[PDB]
């Protein structure tokens, strides 16, 4: 339809914990907009926000969705996250993509944790917030006690705008104080009256009045001749002052709305299209290469890709933000990855569900395109002249982890195809396939998250599938030196293979001298040094080679072969554990044959060998250990240093701050297959944590002790 210009345009994405009334919100936004005729209702599961299959069918959003709604000259961008603990990556990526976070209090709970979840996520990415209450037809609401429990939790910067005056079901007016008016509905709701306010509120009104309009000098003084000394500049300038403290976030609004009765919803979208920052006037993007990327409408022509909602019936539709330039129907665009210069058709701007065509998209705003081939989530697509390959986008940590299967092993093209299509409908299902592990990994949020893929697989498209707690990744090694002897010929095939191989086995670390002298067994040994070569290993760890051939006793020409026979014994560890590392070989006594000496005969002895030397030198298994970082409320400091000590972990620091204490531990990945539920369980979701790969380290005997023991149990069967 119409287009819209750059500076009348304004991207919203609202947060909120769940069971907070937003969604339906949404639907309040929508039938005032006139778009959609009825306004429908969760529980009749018609609302047209609510779409997806499990969307309705878990009675609350799922995925974030993506809509417009149109007013005065002004069209708002809303984006509506699932608002659940577990559906981090789709509201991380609408903070990324929209200008402003609004969220939503619901005043039956007062300020929940969702609430203080979400402000931290637009803390970590710096964004404006205004606060908003909703649910105001309950009885077990209070306005001031919501205003004051949100005075004691955050700093004094915050300022409510709107002061009601019923509550509960009661609820039929109230009073706005950035423009001086009183509004009230009939019983059924929709038609504000402007009528102002009575003589009885007119002393708070001017108190709380000059409290607003005094911090909004503060955020910013416009230095107008009364602005700060006599009285503000009425409102039209108030609420360019109130983007400002926005801008520096210092200053968050308050408001209220009734979603049931759609109690001044109308005052929203004026207040909200009124005030906001503008598209432009924000912190521009940066690119990969570090060049300032400004949207204009005179840039260049390039897109980029976030949103893959493939929900049925309504086809891929994939949408997008225009970083800069415009778009037009027809245009041929060049892939920044996977580069195949996309020819586009027509695009759709789309209010979810439901889309409507458009001609010309302007920069920064949201789109929509069907039928794409070589689009996926976070490829860019651009132009002729401007090459840009956004990644300005990062995701949390994969909290939680756990390996898929179909019931049947016959689908697995499917598990591929279906998994990879999920993994554009959010990047947080994040797929992997170790190889050595041969197991398919899938990484999500929490139980739940996978709760939700697990339904989405099962019922929307009819597929059976189980999941199996991962297999860790174990790396044997040695800490006793011994010695190897063996010595080889077979006359029973061809050639006599006659091979003698006298070598050592040393554990490996950086910098070890490798002392010449070796006193074992009643016997010492002098080694020379001839020849330093040091292979790594593709799966982590070095190996080392220095020789002690004495004076040429074993030609070098046969040294490949002892190497290829190290290998070929090494790939696979002596007892459980895929292989192994950093480990230091030594070989000083060998025989040469002039016609029974060949390499399969060394092949043999080196394996054997080594083989024997792992058994005589002291086996130990390495588990990965994991880099904790808990972000956790001093409330329960003790029972999570508790639980962490029951799960062999090393208190590392505790950091002080706030209210929210940070620890740090090395924590072994075998019992952190369920650490994110435990620890949910036990702090009620209040805290997260953050993994990262340090450094293999030893086990106690009990732990490898039963890992041997279930090894050959395993092995017993072939
Ligand atoms: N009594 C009452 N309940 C309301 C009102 N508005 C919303 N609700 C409640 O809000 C619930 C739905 O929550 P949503 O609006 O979807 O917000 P949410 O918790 O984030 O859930 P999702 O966004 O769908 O994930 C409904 O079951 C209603 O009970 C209202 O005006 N009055
Ligand atoms: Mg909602």
């Amino acid at each position: 339809m119409k287009v819209y210009q750059t500076n009348e345009i304004k991207n919203i994405a609202l947060l909120g914990s769940s069971g907070s009334g937003k969604t339906t919100l949404v639907e309040a936004m929508l039938f005032e907009s006139g778009v959609i005729k009825r306004r429908g209702s969760v529980a009749a599961k018609n609302t047209v926000s609510d779409y997806f299959p499990v969307e309705q069918e878990y009675g609350y959003s799922v995925f974030s969705t993506v809509l417009h709604v149109e007013w005065n000259n002004k069209k708002l961008n809303i984006i509506d996250c699932p608002g659940s603990d577990d559906f981090v990556g789709s509201t991380v990526t609408a903070l990324n993509v929209t200008d402003t976070a609004i969220i939503l209090l619901n005043g039956q709970y007062g300020v929940e944790v969702g609430t203080q979840n979400h402000f931290r996520y637009t803390e970590k990415l710096n964004k404006p917030v205004i606060f908003l209450v909703n649910q105001l037809d309950n009885e077990k609401c209070d306005y001031d006690n919501i205003l004051e429990q949100l005075k004691e939790a955050y700093g004094s910067k915050v300022v409510p705008i709107q002061y009601p005056i019923a509550t509960g079901p009661g609820f039929n007016a109230l009073i706005d104080v950035l423009l001086m008016k009183k509004y009230s509905w009939k019983p059924e709701g929709g038609a504000p009256v402007i009528e102002d306010i009575p003589a009885e509120e007119m002393d708070k009104a001017m108190e709380m009045h000059k409290a607003l309009v005094e911090a909004a000098a503060e955020n910013d003084e416009g230095l107008m001749e009364k602005f700060f000394e006599q009285d503000s500049l009425t409102e039209d300038e108030m609420r360019e002052g109130i983007r400002k403290g926005l801008i520096a976030r210092g200053m968050f609004p308050v408001f209220c709305v009734c979603g049931g009765k759609d109690m001044g919803v109308r005052r929203l979208m004026e207040f909200l299209g009124n005030v906001v920052p503008f598209v432009s006037e924000m912190p521009k993007v940066e690119n990969t290469d570090g060049k300032e990327v400004a949207p204009d409408v005179n840039g260049p022509e390039s897109l980029y890709f976030f949103k893959t909602s493939v929900e049925p019936h309504i086809g891929e539709v994939s949408y997008f933000k225009v970083m800069s330039g415009k778009v037009r129907e027809g245009d041929d665009l060049l892939n920044a990855d996977r580069g195949s210069k996309e020819r586009i058709a027509q695009i759709y701007v789309v209010a979810g569900g439901n889309r409507v065509k458009v001609e010309e998209l302007q920069a920064g705003d949201i789109g929509a395109a069907v039928k794409l081939k070589d689009v996926k989530t976070g490829n860019t697509l651009n132009g002729k002249d401007c090459d840009y390959k956004f990644n300005f986008i990062k995701y949390p940590n994969s909290k939680y982890s756990r390996a898929i299967k179909p019931v049947n092993e016959a689908d697995v093209e499917k598990m591929m195809t279906i998994l990879n299509r999920m993994r554009e409908e959010d990047p947080t299902w994040v797929i992997e396939q170790s190889k050595e592990l041969k197991q398919t990994l899938v990484h999500g949020q929490g139980e739940f998250h996978l709760r939700t893929l697990k339904w989405r697989l099962e019922n929307n498209e009819k597929l059976q599938v189980k999941f199996e707690e991962p297999k860790i990744p174990y790396r044997e090694t040695i800490t006793k030196a011994a010695r190897a002897d063996y010595r080889h010929k077979k006359q029973s095939g061809g050639a006599g293979q006659f091979g003698e191989v006298h070598l050592i086995v040393e554990p490996y670390k950086e910098g070890m001298p490798v002392p010449d002298t070796y006193k074992f067994n009643g016997q010492e040994f002098k080694i020379t040094v001839r020849g330093t070569e040091e292979i790594p290993l593709e799966w982590g760890g070095k190996l080392v080679f220095i020789n002690s051939i004495v004076g040429g006793s074993i030609d070098a020409r046969f040294l490949p072969a002892i190497m290829k026979g190290i290998m070929s014994r090494l790939e696979q560890g002596p007892l459980t554990g895929s292989y192994a590392r950093d480990v230091r070989v030594i070989v000083y006594d060998g025989k040469m044959h002039p016609v029974d000496s060949n390499e399969i005969s060394f092949m043999l002895a080196g394996r054997n060998a080594f083989s024997e030397a792992f058994k005589n030198a002291g086996p130990k298994i390495l588990e990965p250990i994991y880099d904790v970082e808990v972000f956790v409320p001093s409330d329960r400091m003790g029972d999570v240093m508790g639980d962490l000590q029951g799960r062999r972990a090393m208190i590392m620091g505790m950091s002080s701050e706030k209210g929210f204490e940070k620890l740090v531990a090395k924590v072994p990945l075998k019992e952190m297959s369920s650490y994110s539920t435990a620890l949910s369980s036990l702090t009620g979701g209040r805290a997260s944590f953050i993994m990262k790969f340090a450094s293999y380290e030893l086990v106690p005997t009990d732990v490898q002790d039963k890992l041997i023991k279930d090894f050959e149990a395993k092995q017993t069967e072939e």
